[PDB]
């Protein structure tokens, strides 16, 4: 599933950037943790407003 990285991982991303990632992997580490969010159009206007 598409992500948008809120902090650089390791391996794996870099704050800013919009990519693919395993799904288990964004749902048991990258959500949980806070370090992406779902790359969803409703996010992505969100996080523009944030930034
Ligand atoms: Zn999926
Ligand atoms: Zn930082
Ligand atoms: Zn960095
Ligand atoms: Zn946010």
């Amino acid at each position: 599933m598409k992500v948008i990285f809120l902090k650089d991982v390791k391996g794996k991303g870099k704050k800013g950037e919009i990519k693919n990632v395993a799904d288990g992997y964004a749902n048991n580490f990258l959500f949980k943790q806070g370090l992406a969010i779902e790359a969803t159009p409703a996010n992505l206007k969100a996080l523009e407003a944030q930034k």
